[PDB]
């Protein structure tokens, strides 16, 4: 099940990038098995910075569901989520987030040196007690693989 | 200068709160003393957890300027922005940003602790080079008094 989804936020990613939606980025919101929300980056769509993956993810999952709260679901980044969208999914109340790759990946490729210190644990006033699993294997090396197999398909924001 | 568009960020919290839209938080962005947008928390009126204020007037203002960065732009916040909104601030490529109330002020009157450390300068993983001034005098006093006056007018979140 971890496999499934972190695999369709990928395939989200890769999706993306190809619409011209934005970068190589994926979210998947899941309620128990079923599928809340599946998105990608939107800032070049939207013209909106805030549009990234895991905030459009948050945004569709709780209009879907009517409530502001999303604590009986899980989201699965394809990237390790930045300092926003880790607030983001802080506010959200999700109860669990996985995922795929690290955010050096992403800035190898020259994405912004943007790391959450809640994330990894190197704030002193943002805590974070958010059940946060880093995928290992083979879904984290697809993940990790996205940003070098992109790298033409777009230009950064 | 400072202190007019804190009081317009000011003025659209309490608006916020009694439209019911939202908490008591409102954010004003402007290019050259000329309000590019002016907005307040949306949360329950959109039911996005995302919808703060400083997210809303990002949204907003990029709408306006039919562009991602507003590196010509400076956003005032009746309240010190959250690690989401400052991860938003930091991506959005605001040069400045002015708040008037400390979050313990929010916190104070119920709101969780949720304090950007790359804000405050206790960030690792995230640094901002982005000119931060923390308002003083009437501005501090306007500020703060928000939430002493808009106690237990809002639904919490
Ligand atoms: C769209 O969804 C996204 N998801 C994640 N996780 N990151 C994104 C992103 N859009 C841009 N970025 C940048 O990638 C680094 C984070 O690792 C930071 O530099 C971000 O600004
Ligand atoms: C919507 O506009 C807002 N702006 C700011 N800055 N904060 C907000 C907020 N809505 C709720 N909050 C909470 O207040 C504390 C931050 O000081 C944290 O707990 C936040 O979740
Ligand atoms: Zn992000
Ligand atoms: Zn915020």
């Amino acid at each position: 099940s971890d496999h499934k989804f972190l695999t369709q936020a990928v395939e989200e990613a890769y999706k993306g990038v190809d619409c011209g939606d934005g970068g190589p980025f994926g979210a998947v919101i899941v309620h128990n098995n079923e599928v809340v929300a599946s998105c990608h980056n939107m800032v070049l769509k939207y013209t909106d910075p805030t549009a990234h993956a895991e905030v459009t993810a948050i945004r569709e999952a709780c209009k879907k569901l009517n409530k502001i709260e999303l604590s009986e679901c899980e989201i699965y980044a394809s990237c390790e989520p930045c300092p926003m969208c880790f607030g983001a999914i802080h506010l959200s109340r999700l109860k669990r987030l996985v995922y795929g790759a690290k955010a050096e990946a992403a800035i190898a490729i020259g994405f912004d040196d943007f790391i959450a210190d809640a994330l990894r644990g190197t704030g002193v006033y943002q805590k974070s007690s958010l059940e946060i699993k880093k995928a290992d294997g083979n879904g984290a090396a697809i993940a990790e693989q996205v940003f070098q197999n992109t790298k033409e398909k777009f230009r950064l924001y």
